[PDB]
């Protein structure tokens, strides 16, 4: 109806992160028509726009409310696993931190075409950069807005600081700048302008949808790949399940090009029969492409966290008091700041200062730190930014204090994603396999993690202004009681990556080519999360934009590769 008799040189599965930069350059030139679907609503709310909001977007209307399958190496548990749904994808919905990790993670894809001297210039296309001038590390020129957070807590942010040093941590002034070590202690950068989100709908979708050659469809859900082997376009509905299904079709020459994220691209190829014939058998759906990879190797950076309560002579010097009242209203000195000036409290997502670690001698970082100056009450980080959104107008008063949250930034378990049902409506079949590694090193990562954390606090520098410890607290003393401790509160960092993963020729595990070619079917891509190899250390959004902007100078013939 609204594709009615309409031919697409690129149909986009997913109008998320990369999807963004592709409808972007894609359409740039005017030759090409560009179609655009996603389940998700309008990129519109005002939670997307203020960072501190992140807190609201969980397990909200704009989440897609995932859990994964029970996990018996977690102490039982279903793991929640946020993912953005909307026009933006999880740009519009992640903590904006700006993360590249080092040169080391691309040359250890060892993947023809996408080493450390092939990506960097692809890195610095995509950005303008407020707080680094020009040069090999950093644009002033791309699409995406890049700042140093506009918050900072005087106190505690020095406090974090002076610990890192005091227990014999060396600063980095860019965790980004590839002729510097990734470990070290710094600020993380943002992906705002001013303190307003800045996602890859706002930086690259919004400013060129009046092109009439670029159709976007919200509330449109992919139910499949319509193949022929070779790719005919796609199958969505306008109204979700019990909506008409009708169809996309490819011009001569069109292909569909998968941006459904680490999650959904791979679900999507299964219902479309790309990916292993037991699970597609299992659900009497045809076989395609049987792919062993399709699902497989979902590299997740899992997170635990320790907490503290400040002295009763600094009540009143955290985040949590910057935003909230003693009753729970949003301050009005805080909205001021925020729309007078873009500063205080809420363009913060709370996690932008932080360090990388080497727990035990590893090549790379193993540890990330992210160091929020406001206190956790849920030993799951996700959970507080759920309960601190809910906390709103309750009559409470949030108690001040610091978090240190324990990111195993280059994890070694990996986890998987097939099918529940044959229903393309219902949930994944998530397993996210974290401390699953035969050698338990994520596990020691995250141990080793709340030592570290424990020495910092109990610093002189950050001994000043704490008093306890809550999580995981003093009954938590003995190795095995940590390690139970992590399998309780153990969450994601949001990463999720390497679920249709590129490789060279005459790898059986991969699921693209290094051209994010899906082999075996002819005019079918994939450009997302999904590619990624060997997850890098640190927050995975500016690696998606950067395979995006490759895979855009690819298609348009600007670039190989
Ligand atoms: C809560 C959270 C916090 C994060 N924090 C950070 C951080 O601070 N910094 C950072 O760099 N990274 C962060 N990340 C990760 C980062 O946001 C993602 O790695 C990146 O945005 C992935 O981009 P993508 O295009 O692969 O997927 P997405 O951006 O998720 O795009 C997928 C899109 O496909 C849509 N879709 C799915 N199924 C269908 C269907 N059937 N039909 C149509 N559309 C469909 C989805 O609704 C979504 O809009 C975070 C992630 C989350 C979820
Ligand atoms: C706890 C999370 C904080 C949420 C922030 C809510 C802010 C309340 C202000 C409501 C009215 C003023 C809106 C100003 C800006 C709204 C969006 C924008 O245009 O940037
Ligand atoms: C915004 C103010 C929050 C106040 C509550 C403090 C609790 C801290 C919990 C730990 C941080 C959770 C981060 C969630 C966002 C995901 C980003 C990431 O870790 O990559």
């Amino acid at each position: 109806s609204p594709v009615a008799g309409q031919k697409y040189d690129y149909i986009l599965v997913g109008g998320g992160t990369a999807a963004c930069v592709l409808a972007n350059r894609l359409s740039a030139d005017g030759s090409k028509r560009v179609l655009v679907l996603e389940a998700g609503p309008d990129n519109t709310s005002r939670d997307v726009k203020i960072p501190a909001a992140i807190t609201r977007l969980f397990r909200s209307p704009l989440d897609w409310n995932l859990f994964s399958e029970l996990q018996e190496q977690l102490a039982e548990r279903q793991i929640y696993m946020a993912r953005g749904r909307l026009l933006g994808g999880s740009s519009a919905t992640n903590a904006t931190l700006y993360h590249r990790g080092a040169a080391g993670d691309y040359d250890a894809w060892g993947v023809e075409g996408w080493s450390s001297e092939d990506v960097l210039s692809w890195f610095v296309q995509a950005e303008t950069n407020a707080d680094f001038g020009p040069g090999a590390y950093h644009g002033s020129g791309g699409p995406m807005r890049v700042e140093n957070p506009r918050y900072t807590n005087k106190q505690l942010h020095t406090a974090f600081f002076k610990a890192a040093e005091e227990v014999g941590l060396t600063p980095n002034s860019d965790f980004n700048d590839w002729s510097h070590d990734h470990a070290g202690y710094g600020t993380f950068q943002v992906m705002q302008d001013k303190g307003t989100r800045a996602d890859m709908y706002r930086q690259y979708l919004k400013p060129v949808l009046g092109r009439r050659n670029l159709q976007v469809l919200t509330g449109a859900a992919v139910t499949k790949v319509n193949i022929d082997a070779q790719a005919l376009g796609v199958e969505f509905s306008t109204d979700g399940p019990t909506g008409e299904r009708l169809s996309a079709e490819l011009a001569p020459g069109g292909e569909v090009i998968m941006c459904a994220g680490a999650v959904h691209t791979p679900f999507l190829l299964k219902h479309s029969g790309v990916g292993p014939s037991a699970e597609l058998k299992e659900f009497g759906i045809p076989v395609v492409s049987n792919l062993a990879g399709v699902g497989q190797n979902l590299q997740d950076q899992p997170a635990c966290l320790t907490a503290a309560p400040v002295k009763e002579k600094y009540d009143g010097i955290a985040i949590s008091d910057h935003i909230y009242n003693e009753k729970g209203q949003i301050r009005k000195r805080a909205i001021a700041s925020y729309l007078l000036g873009g500063r205080g409290g809420l363009t913060s997502t709370g996690c932008d200062r932080g360090a990388f670690v080497r727990t035990a001698g590893q090549a790379l970082p193993d540890l990330q730190v992210a160091f929020v100056p406001g206190m956790a009450l849920d030993p799951d980080g996700v959970s507080t930014y759920v309960r601190f959104a809910k906390f709103q107008s309750q009559g409470l008063k949030w108690p001040s204090g610091i978090t240190m949250q324990l990111i195993a930034c280059r994890p070694q378990s990996t986890g998987s994603v097939g099918l529940k049902s044959a229903d393309p409506f219902a949930p994944p079949k998530l397993s996210p396999g974290y401390l699953t590694d035969k050698d338990g090193a994520d596990l020691a990562t995250l141990r080793k993690g709340i030592h570290w954390a424990r020495d910092v606090a109990r610093s002189s520098a950050l001994s000043e202004y704490l008093d306890g410890e809550l999580f995981p607290g003093s009954g938590v003393v003995s190795d095995d009681q940590i390690d139970e401790y992590i399998r309780r509160s153990i969450h994601s960092s949001n990463a999720i990556t390497g679920t249709c993963k590129m490789g060279n020729a005459g790898d059986s595990s991969s699921v693209v080519d290094n051209q994010l070619r899906v082999h075996g079917v002819e005019g079918l891509r994939v450009v997302d999360a999904s590619v990624v190899p060997k997850i890098p250390g640190g927050q995975t959004g500016a690696p998606v934009v950067m395979i995006a902007e490759r895979a855009a100078a690819l298609l348009t013939g600007k670039a190989t590769i």
